[PDB]
């Protein structure tokens, strides 16, 4: 890989905004996965054979 | 891979916005996945054979 | 692959917006996979054999 | 005025919102009035004869 | 004036959202009034012989 | 004026949220008024003959 005089963005995440003033969450999980709210996942390169890169709310049995 | 004088951008997520004033959330998940809200996932390169890159609300058995 | 003085976008997600004032959600998942809300998934390359790139609300058996 | 139990609003401004990501303003005012933004104005009563209540962008020669 | 359990709205504004992704304003002004944005006036009572309630972009001579 | 359990809003302004990432103003005003941003104005009563209640970008000669 060669760059000269370049400005490039790879796997970047930015400017994630949320606005509220009243919010209630009543999660009652027992055995799985519950994801609520804001999250940011940003990779550039991952190598694997059966791997999971960006899991949000994942169960595997 | 060669770049000269380029302003490319690759695998970006930006400017995701949610505006509210009243939110209420009730979940009663027992055995799977319940993802609710805002999630921002961005990659450039993934390698695999049985890989999963961006899993959101994923259940596998 | 070579670039000379080019501005380009590859695999991007921008300017996704939701606006509301009242949101009420009562999901009661019993073992499947429920996704509600906003998610932003963006890659450039996905290499696999039986891979999954962007799964949102995915159940597998 | 004899409220004996009621949920009321009397002259309110709520939930004004503006979404953008690129914005440029160029104003070269010389002798007047220029308004280029977001303004929220709300009253209940005004009095008097020569009265101005909401004067967003007003010139009075 | 009486209210014995009545939910009422008296002169309000809401849900006046606006959305864009590229704005550029180049107003040039010398002698008048210019308004080039979003404004929300919500009043209940105004009175007077020469009253002006909601003037947006007003010139008076 | 009498209240025995009325839940009342009388001249309020809430939730005027605006969102951007890139913003640039180039104001070159002379001898006048220029307003380019966010303002919140909320009154209940103003009393007076020659009265101005909510002036935003006002010039009187």
């Amino acid at each position: 890989v060669l760059y000269v005089g370049s400005k490039t963005k790879e796997g970047v995440v930015h400017g994630v905004t949320t606005v509220a003033e009243k919010t209630k969450e009543q999660v009652t999980n027992v055995g799985g996965a519950v994801v609520t709210g804001v999250t940011a996942v940003a990779q550039k390169t991952v190598e694997g054979a059966g791997s999971i890169a960006a899991a949000t709310g994942f169960v595997k049995k």
